[PDB]
């Protein structure tokens, strides 16, 4: 939990989701059915909308944020790395983000993409289809495996059912 | 908030600063009017002493530290992005720290300068003042533009008042 | 603390680890004597289990994980740097993680080695003993010298004094 509300905005969370209690929710933050945050992640919804699509998980750590005009839009089954910053950016559907990396404002990554650890997508920067994203600034360097794009789904439906075992069985000691 | 002394030393905030309940201020630490520190920013103050200037911003999931004979010294108008980390070193007034970068013991930041998203100043490294940084290590590139300096100040500014929203209208639910 | 139990697994704590109550430990986690976990780090032991070797420390906002076959295991004297993250690894004895650095899956880290900041540890990928880690991927580039074999262990050391600091003389206020 820990979701706070900021001058009248407040967050849309549907049942299913699981939110940490050490994970920190603001504002204008919407979390469809089946997501996931996780502990220190912090969804800061006080300056433009923060979407978060069915099925997708936001990891351990993660930061996610937005810019005047920026708003960040995150698709269905989408999986972001522990660590990682995503800023006022649009993400497509079946997308992992990897562990550490960042995403800037502005920018686009398309359907079934895989952002490396610590890659840095620069702003406005647009991302295609199918594609592996690596270094600092990232850039595309080949299209993914018929086995990377099936992961780019396992990896968030691993999370779905995770989700579900936090829901069920966690307990403070 | 989520303050906390250590062996006497008591961090010293300024009233009109911002510290969110989820962010860690312990020890010595001091923060001068108009900062504020965002969820799970952590400012441990158990060894050297770290100083936040005026009109500073600490985000979310950001660490500052110190080592032993390295003080953390941040100047005023100063914003320490996302998920970013700052380790023993000096920071002037009118610095970005890029989001996921890192600075490390005994670097010197200039005034007016913009580290980039997850760059990394080496040890002992010394910025210029109006100096662009990026990579790792992260080396001066270019020397910043009229807007870019412009900004140096304005991103200050926008988080000043968003504080100012956050210490007015937030409301945990 | 923040120490939550998941289906029946709970966490194993040495009486002399400090375990900030701002981190967060989950499920199948072993924490050996004079270990120490700060502010937002996060061990997340819900799939594989998380094992963590004597007079080792677990810095301000980390993330350790694990994915199905790939639990992790941290050996003694280990120094886990802020904002670091290491996924379902091996890490030897008197071994350095790099402030923000990042350790994947199935990596094995040999003994008295340092990953410099920022560096990415690719999954499978094998460190010798004895060597300095940089880059992104991270490449071995020389030897450590006789300084900084020292410091492999010394870094733990301070550590294991400072988090008896905390455990003492930490207060809320
Ligand atoms: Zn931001
Ligand atoms: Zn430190
Ligand atoms: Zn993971």
């Amino acid at each position: 939990m820990a979701i706070y509300e900021i001058n009248g905005k407040k967050p849309r969370i549907h049942p299913s989701a699981f939110v940490d209690e050490n994970a920190v929710v603001i504002g204008d933050v919407v979390l469809e059915e089946k997501t996931s945050v996780w502990p220190s992640a912090v969804l800061r919804g006080d300056i433009e909308q923060i979407y978060v699509g069915k099925y997708s998980n936001v990891q351990d750590n993660v930061s996610i944020h937005t810019s005047h005009g920026y708003p960040t839009e995150i698709g269905e089954y989408v999986t972001i790395g522990h660590n990682a910053m995503v800023h006022g950016a649009k993400v497509g559907n079946y997308v992992i983000i990897g562990i550490s990396s960042v995403i800037l404002d502005g920018a686009k990554i398309g359907d079934h993409v895989i952002i490396g650890a610590g890659a840095v997508v620069p702003p406005n920067k647009e991302i295609p289809d199918y594609s592996l994203v690596l270094g600092v600034p990232g850039k595309v360097v080949r299209q993914l495996t018929e086995e990377e794009i099936e992961w780019t789904k396992k990896n968030a439906e691993i999370y779905v059912e995770l989700a579900e075992k936090h829901i069920k069985g966690r307990k403070r000691i």
